[PDB]
């Protein structure tokens, strides 16, 4: 009507002068916190003197405390909270709740036996202790930005985040714990009621967020392309979490905030990719604003209040204090300086220091202090406290915020390493030549000829920021040479991105680890790359325990009796467990509301209806009990969980017609139900206990989940060393020059490269049922991630323009999402599958049902031998199930094979002996095709694509895959795209060997396989298995009966 | 949409051949091809005149593909390659009269006098 | 980034309530033009921050349109339902056909 608020006016000039401060305050070391303290005083002071600003700055100066403690705390602790690094907190799990619990404990039981004992004023304990808990919690910002700035140590920064989380909760607890039992006494209680108070204050809490963060997370994986939904029902989510934890139930509301954020950051991966940076720029303008308006208001609070009533001697005090608060916790890190050496990362002497002195104040301790400023309204109780408070965040932030770099650099972190140095002289060696070339393409221009050529020194050059015994040698320089070699495959790896997150992160940690370590070659693979890929634990057994808990008959026959089938597959149907299931649910309300009235014309209609609700439930478990029973003779007794069935309904109508409703004896005088019912009977919530059967099922869902994680780890951690070895080998062959250094890198790699092999086929053996899904889901990605790349490449082509193309991406990341909620377990294929899809038979079904009939099933037991070298061909195997071991003379390579792969191919096509003894690691089933069947087939079939044709454009494209790594000179192809590129080509048919076969730039590089040929210029006879560089121009055929001649070209 | 779509199945076609050939995602399960699926069209569903007309919606075929690379360059800003592609499609739509003829269509943007 | 949103907010909240408390002129022509003017300058406007103006403009204009459906639902269905008239219904169709 009339409306005039003053509220958006103080807020809006912070806001201002907090962005000029911190504007003006940016290379200066001084934080503009400071500042805003001082503006606040200025301010306060004037409105003291001025009633026109005052009548503005008293709806803030005399704020209601209340608001403090529920909106601007747990807005603060949130946004702590969702900036987290969930991974590396979670690898640091216990030391860092050890360290911050017990650390706060013996911080604030300390500060307050000071405060009593030093102080005159005459505090008891528990004013004491409220003031200990304010004074230990700490928000350093400043330290870890400034360690992440410097690029090192990020187990430093990690641990300090979450000792300053976990500070900053578990003091606001305390706080508000002392306060209500401070200001707020309640007469006197037992113990029984003060240990239903500790639980629920403790552990009530964080139970309540896990839950609401599982649930809500749950909502949010069926949300496709709608930003707008899922920012709206995640601080949806928040509000109602902290609203109903802190008002409508007693419990606490930071612990609840603290997990649900914790949560929600953990899986982030069903968050849309843009949403998540909207909701952390959100909050940290909400933490910005909270920040200054409470700096503000305590420099107000303080310049007036404490200023009233100030003390000379305080100050005295004061300056003991901050050695106080400087010391324990530093004597705190002392008492666990070899407690925690031993468990998880461990700690230095160094990085102990730099924790000591990294710890400031923060607006906590300052908003707790206007709170009880507030409460209190004397003066030995709320001045004192504002203004030791005040006084120790100025002093923290005067001394140790700019003290801090000074130490880090005397304590020798600031030091810039010498490769780092040397890239960056690269990198900006690079960028000054780029420069120089566009510099000198863009002069030699008719249009802009005659610009001004001041842009050489406007777009300047970027320099670099950091400015200022015989046999060792080489040893070491091919060792560190293997070590950025593999570091920047993984880093290529990543690029592409098959390699994920973690995986990188683990690889290039035991490089580098190794690397610093004196003489010893990276990955070992005896300890340092076997958790991973081991990942036991017993999700197996709980999760075999539960599927043997969950058995049942194989079916249940249907005799012809009465109607027979059509009742056997009502009683079997699914919609018959849907009904029971919602019954049971909704007779979770009647039973709450008896229980209520056990508890306790309206109590007339009340029990006129709730024994309507029982008399009418019994009768459906009656009607169920006769389809269930009926149709399966016996069965109804066969299944164990089935018994509990009929149970039910005995206790139902023996304690609802014997025990209720007397009219003929039985109980009659004796106190039961007769006089009871208000107990006893109530066992009808029992029926509840009923929905395990079908809960059971569920609980295997998450253990498949979590072995599926684990599992995918090890297989990309796996997958990624066998990249970077074949690559870092190929590099080495030919950046190396001595022979014997060669010949044990060669050993050492190969050794590695094998072992690896080996466990990751026995852990695939292992666990049939989520390694299919794994394979799957990669795969999915993979081709989706290259559909993608070529939607891009044909959308920057010009062919297509931005909305069809943005359409189509939108299609393909809805895909992606999609397929994020795969299920974790997969049955494996058929052998008739796995028969059905190899490549080369696989598309038409004429060849397909023709190799079928005749492919035999060969069973062999552990330790067999099915093919011996030099041994005459006559089939090929497909491996169904289990791993073989192939042996043999090329230098003696060895190989491990498994499922879907083949070995007769060579010899069945080119009619030469075996080369390769196979043994068998495990009992293994394979697929025997005799050589004569295949004859007969490639002779039958002699179509365009003929499966004479497949074969060899298979056998081709493996023999001549590994030949380009040569012609790779340090080019870097990844082993990825020189197979796809190679894909790209086709063997061609020798139609005729009159002609002669010529090249030019269509078809780029050309490859013989089967036959001979002789060059055009100089009469150079070549055997198949080689390269022919480019030095031939044409390529001359000839008539051979002895070998086919054979052509795979790429255009 | 269909000469992109089918090169979207050329693509799928040929990473699919070259995972079949691995030795780790040997075998796993095929049903990835329908599970990744196809991206469908979503639409579904005088003696030189002839000559005259096809090449000179060729040229305006190849101006448009040219000021779209310009723009994915990022040399020809967005204003200009708006008013360049309208007037190719305006003359495109007109009857018999190449693009850009210079007199006025392209005339203003130059002047810019007041 | 931080500094570029919380001065853009604060600089439309100032322009309105001065313009519409202070002093007496229009507010709603204010933040018209005030909006139209930035929009057009975005260039100044880092390449991120307008993405997150955007969204979060967007979310609130969903949140007024939610709330204000809400709130014409309840008292429509009270008030107008008090003191409905039967007649009145077919006052309404001829007013559809008018606008
Ligand atoms: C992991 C999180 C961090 C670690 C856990 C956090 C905090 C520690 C845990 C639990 C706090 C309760 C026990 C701490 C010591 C207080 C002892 C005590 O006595 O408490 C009781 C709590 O009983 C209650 O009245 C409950 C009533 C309040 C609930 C409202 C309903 C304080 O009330 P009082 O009657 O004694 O008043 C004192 C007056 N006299 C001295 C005459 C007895
Ligand atoms: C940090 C979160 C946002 C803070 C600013 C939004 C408004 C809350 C605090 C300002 C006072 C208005 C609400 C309390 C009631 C009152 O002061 O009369
Ligand atoms: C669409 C902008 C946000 C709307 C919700 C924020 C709070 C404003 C409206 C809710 C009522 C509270 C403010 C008016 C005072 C009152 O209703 O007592």
């Amino acid at each position: 009507h009339a409306h005039a608020p003053k509220v958006i006016v103080f807020i809006s000039g912070s806001c201002l002068f907090g962005a000029i401060s911190r504007s003006l305050f940016k290379k200066l070391p001084i934080p503009y916190t400071v500042v805003l303290l001082i503006l606040g005083a200025i301010l306060g002071v004037v409105a003291s003197n001025v009633p026109l600003v005052e009548e503005h700055t008293r709806d803030v100066a005399h704020m209601d405390p209340h608001v403090l403690l529920q909106i601007f705390l747990p807005v603060l602790i949130f946004e702590s909270a969702f900036a987290m690094d969930v991974h590396t907190f979670m690898r640091s799990f216990s030391q860092v709740c050890i360290l911050a619990l017990f650390g706060l404990v013996v911080a604030s039981v300390l500060t307050a036996v000071l405060a009593m004992n030093l102080f005159n004023y005459n505090w008891n304990f528990s004013e004491a202790m409220m003031f200990g808990a304010i004074m230990s919690a700490t928000d350093p910002v400043a330290v870890v930005a400034l360690l992440k700035d410097l690029g090192a140590s990020k187990q430093l920064g990690t641990i300090i985040e979450g000792e300053s989380l976990l500070n900053d909760g578990c003091a606001i607890v305390i706080f508000n714990v002392f306060m209500k039992m401070v200001f707020f006494p309640q007469l006197t209680s037992t113990v029984g009621q003060n240990v239903l108070y500790f639980l629920q204050v403790a552990v009530a809490g964080p139970l309540w967020g896990y839950a609401v963060a599982k649930v809500t997370v749950f909502f949010l994986s069926h949300i496709f392309n709608d930003a707008l939904v899922e920012i709206t029902i995640t601080l949806a989510a928040t509000y109602l979490t902290y609203y109903i934890g802190d008002i409508w139930l007693e419990v606490s509301g930071v612990l609840a905030v603290v997990v649900l954020g914790l949560i929600v950051n953990a899986e982030k991966t069903s968050i849309s990719p843009e949403v998540e940076v909207f909701l952390h720029r959100f909050w940290e303008m909400l933490a910005y604003l909270a920040n200054t308006l409470i700096f503000m208001m305590v420099g107000v609070v303080v310049t007036q209040k404490a200023l009233v009533a100030v003390d000379k001697m305080d100050w005295f005090y004061l300056i003991i204090l901050y050695l106080a608060i400087t010391i324990i916790r530093g004597m705190v890190i002392s008492l666990f300086s070899p407690i925690l050496s031993r468990i998880g990362y461990g700690l230095t002497w160094r990085n102990a220091v730099i924790m000591t002195w990294g710890g400031l104040r923060g607006a906590v301790g300052l908003a707790l202090a206007l709170v009880v400023e507030n409460l209190a309204g004397n003066d030995v109780i709320g001045s004192k406290f504002l203004f030791h408070t005040a006084g120790i965040v100025v002093l923290t932030l005067v001394i140790n915020a700019t003290t801090i770099q000074t130490l880090l650099r005397i304590l020798g972190m600031s030091d810039i390493s010498i490769p780092k140095r040397l890239a960056m002289a690269g990198a900006v060696r690079r960028i000054h030549e780029g420069q120089n070339r566009t510099l000198n393409m863009l002069k030699s221009d008719r249009f802009l000829a005659d610009a001004d050529w001041d842009i050489a020194t406007a777009a300047c050059e970027i320099s670099d920021p950091y400015s200022a015994r015989e046999f060792a040698d080489m040893m070491e320089e091919a060792r560190l040479r293997m070590l950025k070699a593999e570091k920047i495959s993984y880093w290529k790896q990543f690029e592409h991105g098959m390699l994920a997150r973690e995986a990188l992160r683990l690889l290039v940690q035991h490089a580098e680890v190794a690397a610093d370590e004196k003489d010893q070659f990276i990955l070992v693979d005896d300890l340092k790359k076997s958790w991973q890929i081991k990942g036991i634990y017993p999700w197996l057994k709980r999760k075999l325990e539960d599927l043997i808990s969950e058995k049942k008959i194989a079916a249940i026959p249907m005799p012809k009796y009465k109607l027979g089938k059509l009742m056997y597959k009502i009683c079997h149907h699914m919609a018959f467990e849907v009904t029971i299931n919602i019954a049971i649910v909704l007779n979770i309300v009647p039973i709450i509301m008896e229980f209520v009235v056990q508890d306790k014309s309206s109590l007339q209609k009340i029990e006129d209806a709730l024994r309507i609700s029982n008399y009418v439930f019994f009768v459906i478990y009656a009607i169920e009990a006769i389809v269930k029973i009926l149709g399966l003779g016996r069965h109804y007794i066969v299944s164990h969980w089935n018994k509990f069935d009929a149970f039910i309904l005995v206790v139902a109508l023996v304690d609802i017609i014997i025990a209720e409703t007397l009219l003929k004896g039985s109980i009659t005088i004796n106190l039961s139900s007769i006089k009871v019912v208000k107990l006893f009977r109530l066992l009808r919530g029992l029926r509840m206990l009923r929905l395990t059967k079908a809960l059971i099922p569920k609980l295997i869902l998450v253990v498949n989940g979590k072995i599926n994680n684990q599992l995918s780890l090890g297989y990309d951690v796996g997958k990624g060393y066998i990249i970077g070895e074949e690559e870092v080998g190929k590099i080495i062959d030919r950046m190396v020059d001595n022979k014997k250094i060669l010949r044990e890198l060669k050993h050492i790699s190969e050794t590695g490269r094998l072992q690896v092999v080996k466990e990751l086929g026995l852990l695939q053996r292992e666990h049939p049922g989520i390694a299919v899904s794994v394979k799957t889901r990669q795969a999915i990605r993979t081709i989706l991630n290259h559909s993608r790349e070529t939607i891009h490449e044909l959308q920057g082509a010009g062919l297509l323009d931005e909305m069809e193309a943005h359409k189509l991406e939108l299609t393909v990341e809805i895909k992606m999402k999609r397929l994020m909620n795969a299920p974790s377990s997969i049955p494996p294929p058929p052998p008739e599958n796995l028969l059905k899809n190899v490549s080369w038979l696989a598309g038409d079904m004429k060849l397909i049902d023709f190799i079928k009939a005749r492919a035999s099933l060969l069973h062999f037991d552990y330790g067999e031998v099915i093919v011996r070298e030099g041994d005459e061909s006559d089939g090929l195997f497909l491996i169904v199930s289990g791993l073989v071991k192939l042996y043999g003379k090329s230098e003696v390579f060895e190989d491990y094979l498994t499922v879907g792969n083949v070995i007769g191919e060579m010899g069945v096509l080119t009619k030469k002996p075996r080369n390769a003894t196979v043994t068998c690691e495990t009992t293994v089933q394979v697929y025997f095709i005799t050589a004569e069947d295949m004859n007969i087939a490639i002779d039958t079939f002699t179509l365009y694509p003929s499966l004479e044709y497949r074969l060899w454009r298979v056998v081709a494209i493996r023999i001549a895959t590994p030949l380009i790594m040569e012609q790779m000179a340090f080019q870097g192809w990844t082993q990825e795209k020189v197979k796809l590129h190679l894909e790209r080509g086709y063997l061609v048919d020798l139609a005729e060997s009159h002609f002669q076969f010529n090249i030019d730039a269509t078809l780029e590089d050309v490859i013989l396989i089967n036959g001979t040929a002789y060059n055009a210029h100089t009469r150079e006879e070549i055997r198949s298995p080689c390269l022919i560089s480019r030095t031939v121009h044409k390529l001359t055929f000839q008539y051979t009966a002895t070998e086919e001649p054979r052509l795979f070209v790429v255009r």
